[PDB]
């Protein structure tokens, strides 16, 4: 079961269904923004881009994810898992446990070295307030439910990374054709 993991993984057409899942989730809100006229926030953003991120990294990684190309993109595939987990449960934590506003917050203050936000306000800029509901499923807001897939998607790759057989392998099964005339 597990040897098959490894082989529906080393090839492409899973990696780019892991592509679509991601922009499928992307894309979905992005709508819901431009038809209930949403509001995103500061850590919405940081969520964005923390999968953004990745899905780019699965386009990386599914170069070569049969050579030490692995190391390669897990840089941000692990990276994301424990900064992306361990910030998560803090955002997840004012939520559910909020306070006065007096840690003060408002704009998001990009950096003058990253002409990464600043050369694109597209889609870095701020606007409402964080922490606000706009829609939940089951009755969860949506930063908990993408927390359920944001863990998945990091098992993924620590499973498929350490699916290296190493060097314990099998050659083959044992009795393939033995006594059976006529090849
Ligand atoms: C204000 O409206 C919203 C947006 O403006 C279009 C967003 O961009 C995002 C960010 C979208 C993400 C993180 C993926 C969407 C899928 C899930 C399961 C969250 C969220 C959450 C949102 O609420």
């Amino acid at each position: 079961m597990l040897r098959f993991l490894n082989q529906a993984s080393q090839g492409r057409g899973a990696w780019l269904l892991m592509a679509f899942t991601a922009l499928a989730l992307e894309l979905t809100a992005l709508w819901f923004q431009h038809v209930m006229l949403l509001k995103p926030c500061v850590l919405s953003i940081y969520e964005r881009a923390a999968l953004f991120g990745v899905l780019g990294a699965a386009l990386i990684g599914a170069i070569a994810p049969k050579t030490p190309l692995r190391y390669v993109a897990m840089v941000i595939w692990l990276y994301s898992a424990f900064r992306g987990v361990q910030l998560t449960y803090e955002h997840t934590m004012l939520q559910l446990y909020p306070s006065p506003f007096a840690t003060s917050d408002f704009m998001v203050r990009f950096p003058e070295w990253l002409p990464l936000d600043k050369w694109v306000p597209q889609v870095f800029v701020a606007s409402g307030d964080c922490a606000e509901r706009q829609w939940d499923f089951l009755g969860l807001e949506m930063p908990q439910w993408l927390l359920g897939i944001f863990i998945a998607y990091l098992i993924v790759a620590v499973l498929v990374v350490i699916s290296q057989p190493f060097k314990a392998k099998k050659r083959d099964l044992f009795g393939r054709g033995h006594h059976h005339h006529h090849h």
